[PDB]
């Protein structure tokens, strides 16, 4: 019994933890790389968690899998094409995905991600592979899907390249800029290369959202929001912390992109305490309900649905404000973006 069944827009959900776990044994299998089961309930159990760890306990997973997929033409876009399929039957109809081109690359990027050999596939072709499988899955699946692309915190070295990507594949499908990785890493949303990145992304108009208030203090949004010019905020759980930047933030309309789900399992949300988006609610808010990395949480988005219909009061009334306000501040065109809220408004009548 879904929590919400109608159309739904997410905004914040990394492609690279959200692949099948059948096409990383499939891949693991062809390419002759070791995955740690060989089964898919095994693989499931030790890539995925069901209880809270940490950033950095999470973001370890991915070691398990990413050398599957990296450095490989054929299973980047087949995770690509197959995304669209995955959130097709979830009733989303307009999704922003994110990744690092940089870590599914084994060409012309140094560090080399995943100890790969050199290969041919470059950050660039990275994202021309992305695209192709999100335009297929959007002509196969009849939804609407645009891509991010994310800095990531320990490597300001590839902050300027991502940037150039943003502008050389804008709207098609590159809609923004992130920030994302281990946000632990003290001071890292100032490193030099960042701050490039993002205020070359502000004099060029390239859209910009930040991982920010995940699981760093609220001084990590400020410098998001105020250094980086950041135009959505990643998580954003702990901004209540500093009361006067919060209710700016709401002043400002600020965007959330709230992941219940992960938060309980990434540590982010102290589960002995009501969660951050109960006074996002309360205080009508703008913010969006987003799966983050369905596979290493291993949910769906009526997941995190379930979970604010259950145990936080979310209701219908809700659920619709959400997602009108997702499709809001969405990185759509004008013209794309009021097609996106007139099929919302008709579909929720
Ligand atoms: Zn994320």
């Amino acid at each position: 019994t879904p929590a919400f069944n109608k159309p739904k827009v997410e905004l914040h959900v990394h492609l690279d933890g959200a692949i099948k776990p059948e096409t990383i044994l499939y891949f693991g299998k062809k390419r002759g790389i070791a995955l740690p089961a060989d089964t898919v309930e095994e693989l499931r159990n030790i890539i995925g968690m069901d209880k809270p760890l940490s950033l950095p306990g999470f973001l370890a997973k991915f070691d398990y899998y990413m050398p599957v997929i990296a450095g490989c033409r054929e299973a980047i876009k087949r995770i690509a094409y197959e995304f669209v399929e995955m959130k097709a039957k979830e009733g989303v109809v307009y999704v922003e995905v994110r990744y690092s081109p940089h870590l599914l690359a084994n060409s012309k990027v140094d560090p080399m991600p995943w100890n790969q050999t050199e290969g041919d596939v470059t950050p660039d072709d990275v994202v021309d592979l992305v695209n192709q499988g999100l335009q297929e899955g959007e002509q196969a699946f009849g939804i609407k899907v645009r891509s991010i692309l994310c800095c990531m915190r320990h490597q300001p070295s590839w902050s300027l390249e991502v940037l150039e990507l943003c502008k050389k594949y804008n709207q098609k499908t590159v809609v923004a800029m992130d920030l994302a990785g281990d946000e632990t890493i003290e001071g890292s949303s100032l490193f030099p290369g960042h701050v490039e990145a993002y205020e070359g992304a502000v004099k060029n108009g390239i859209h910009r959202t930040v991982h920010a208030g995940e699981v760093g203090s609220p001084e990590v949004v400020r410098e998001a929001v105020d250094i980086l010019k950041t135009e959505r905020v990643g998580h954003g759980y702990h901004t209540i912390e500093d009361e006067a930047l919060y209710n700016r933030l709401l002043k400002e309309n600020m965007h959330f992109e709230v992941c219940p789900w992960s938060s309980y399992l990434t540590g982010a949300w102290d589960p002995k305490t009501t969660h951050a988006v109960v006074r996002f609610k309360n205080d009508k808010a703008n913010y969006s309900l987003n799966t983050d990395d369905p596979l290493i949480f291993k949910s769906t988005l009526d997941t995190d649905y379930q979970m604010t219909k259950k145990d936080m009061g979310f209701t219908e009334e809700e659920f619709k404000r959400l997602n009108i306000n997702a499709a809001k501040s969405s990185f759509l065109p004008e013209e794309e973006k009021k097609e996106l809220l007139e099929r919302l408004y008709r579909e929720y009548q």
